């Protein structure tokens, strides 16, 4: 609930490769080292509970379905194949809790969101956070990442990425632990990284973008695709994303630390911005705030029988959920009522989670957190309907059940 | 550019169902035809030539990754399998030039969007469409599927739904072709399929929110998660959708036909509406809407050597960036890299996209619609790095290219 300020730094797989080739030593590489330190300083001497983390994933993990605000509200999240094997990375962890919070202030701000678990991290992530945080058994604090999608056009505009931002901001703050929030923004500056436009810079527009963005945001924000892409590349344009953490942040900041490199393709900089609070009080009280984002599922636990599918029970149930799902793969669904056992045996799942499915447990597992629809599909699997699912859920034998219904029928969602 | 009026109809697998095993002749069923038949023979006579179809995937399609609008904007969709097999049913076409240009429009009136391409479409949408729509040779009519993120809260308020579908009227009218347009709405109405509640069923509120949607939907815009849960059962909330549709349709439509029957779990019931064109002229012209639509990228085109990835481009391109994008996956890339060519023939891959892979013409790829992020996975995948292929791009040998460097500097995105 206390932002402690921000960073903004560019994402190029050059880091990534400088912290994996020990280049650290390199005269040629040391300076985006030497451009990272304060801001690596100022975590580990600052320690955030959590790093809200502001990137785009490079037609990674998210490609046939591509969305534009893709908040990660997982228990953690591994390095991402991206054709070379997974960089030798320990998972990092999230924090479904804040998430959740985040997801409902944002919704009743009326922004619209996707939920994801499970997937990679690529470089525009994982690339600037292995120079910035040491990493053995882990990272130094959680993170919610924020996947924005800022590659297939139209992508969302510039003051909607700061409209985020402050939502995001109050959000935060109205979350109800005490503790410590950094907010991080990746990406830029200029570059083009396609076509016979490939190795554009622009120094001097890198130069006053930074100047504008630390002191002066709100003069960015009637600014086009069209206008970002002209003065610092077709993807330095992705630095939307810096408008976004800085809409976050308080209006006037202490810049602590600035760099800027450009070895390569790529205009390799870093801000650091020191949080000064609020000058002025909220149009709306962080109590206030918590009651509008409650109020669409307030008075919910007073329907019996029901287990409303929220971010805490997608999360809860993400391991048993996602192996049912497989289901749908032919050969996934063959070896389930073949060899069972095998299957368990090679899955990832609690002891607990297998009992349930080895038990048929359609009650237990909805109260795991199991949403019916996986249970569907395994219904589907096992050549039985859903009607016997149901009643297996009220208690009931089928003819009992049936009694219930104004006609005795049955129906699966089996195909051919 | 023509809205001729819009459907609301249940999507329940017992429909499905009900059309696969021929349940036409037995008069427990038989009510579920009767209910159709009036849309049914609408939709042959009016000849739409797209229907924008509202559903919601059910966890099918949609599951680690699931967002709140996402709009299809592909070539075609295929039924799903949802563990028993695909129903057998043919493919049915999509719009890609309809799809991106409401993607434009929403996006201009702040929509957060997701765009999906190549997943199956499960009985969220062949349910009821089976029944609809006459498939003894493809589809009378193509689609634009929005695929609601309806089951994992927070989901957007009932007031944004109706919202989105003010903005989808206009971004609808102001497309620029003479085309006939029938929005759905699917799903509904009083059921829930989970824990000790499923079987709730409420009539009486079924006909007051059929009356209130067809003449006084505003009526319904401050209903939370929790009234509709309460008075629908918890999967009756998704009526929203409902709303969303008649969101899209005139202030004032005519009734043309409802129907109501609950034989098993569901309320399945049909709404059918004529739409009465505008009283008055638009707010915003169709020509001011395509103005702002298009305006963030207006003058693009004098962006030299610069290949924007929009919708249409991700579209032509998706067979060979899918492809590409499979370098991700071990076994795959090992195949790759050892018999291209028998991957080649096992894929759908047409013959110039092959070459183009096969010669590795980078900058060629790039003019197809490659994104560089896929060539990217590939050079890594090849033992290569980024400077080679923004080398090819430029048409310059390497040491040729990095003269154009500050310094001369190797990296890829692999990892261990
Ligand atoms: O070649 C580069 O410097 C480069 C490559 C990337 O894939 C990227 O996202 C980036 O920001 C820079
Ligand atoms: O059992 C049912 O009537 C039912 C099952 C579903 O999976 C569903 O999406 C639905 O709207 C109704
Ligand atoms: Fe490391
Ligand atoms: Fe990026
Ligand atoms: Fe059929
Ligand atoms: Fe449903």
């Amino acid at each position: 609930a206390k932002i402690i300020g921000g960073f903004a730094v560019s994402h190029t797989p050059t880091i990534a490769f400088a912290h994996d080739a020990n280049k650290y030593d390199d005269p040629v590489w040391a300076p985006i080292f030497q451009g990272f330190e304060p801001v690596k300083q100022w975590l580990a001497e600052q320690k955030p509970d959590v790093t809200f983390y502001v990137y785009n994933d490079h037609m990674t993990s998210f490609f046939e379905h591509y969305s534009h605000f893709a908040l990660g509200v997982g228990e953690e999240y591994s390095p991402a194949d991206e054709g070379g094997g997974q960089r030798d990375l320990p998972p990092i962890k999230g924090d479904p809790e804040l998430a959740k919070h985040i997801a409902e202030c944002l919704v009743a701000d009326e922004f619209d969101l996707a939920y994801w678990q499970g997937m990679g991290l690529d470089h525009g992530a994982f690339s600037p956070l292995s120079v910035l945080l040491p990493h053995e058994h882990g990272w130094p604090c959680r993170i919610v990442p924020l996947q924005c999608g800022v590659l297939q056009h139209p992508i969302p505009k510039a003051r909607r990425f700061w409209n985020f931002g402050r939502s995001l901001r109050r959000a935060i703050q109205s979350y109800p632990r005490d503790i410590k929030v950094a907010i991080a923004g990746t990406g830029g500056l200029s570059h083009q990284v396609h076509g016979e436009r490939a190795g554009f810079n622009n120094t001097e527009w890198d130069m006053e973008f930074m100047e504008r963005l630390a002191n002066d945001p709100e003069s960015l924000l009637g600014a086009t695709v069209t206008d970002l892409a002209k003065k610092g590349g077709w993807e330095g344009a992705e630095v939307v994303m810096w408008l976004l953490m800085r809409g976050a942040l308080s209006p006037e900041v202490k810049t602590l630390h600035q760099s800027y490199f450009l070895p390569s393709m790529t205009a390799i900089a870093t801000m650091l911005f020191e949080d000064q609070g609020d000058a002025a009080p909220p149009a709306e009280s962080d109590e206030a705030l918590r009651a509008r984002a409650k109020r669409e599922l307030a008075g919910v636990e007073e329907i019996e029988g029901t287990y409303p599918f929220t971010i805490d029970r997608a999360v809860k149930g993400f391991r048993i959920n996602h192996f049912l799902h497989r289901l749908i793969e032919p050969d996934f669904r063959k070896r389930f009522v073949e060899d069972p056992e095998g299957l368990f045996a090679e899955s990832d799942l609690t002891e607990e989670e297998k009992s349930l499915i080895r038990n048929r447990d359609w009650i237990g597992m909805i109260h795991y957190g199991v949403i019916f629809f996986m249970l569907e599909k395994m219904a589907a699997v096992l050549g039985i309907g859903n009607i016997d699912v149901y009643a297996a859920f009220r208690g009931l034998s089928v003819p009992e059940f049936q009694k219930t219904r104004n006609a005795a029928i049955t129906y699966s969602v089996a195909g051919k």
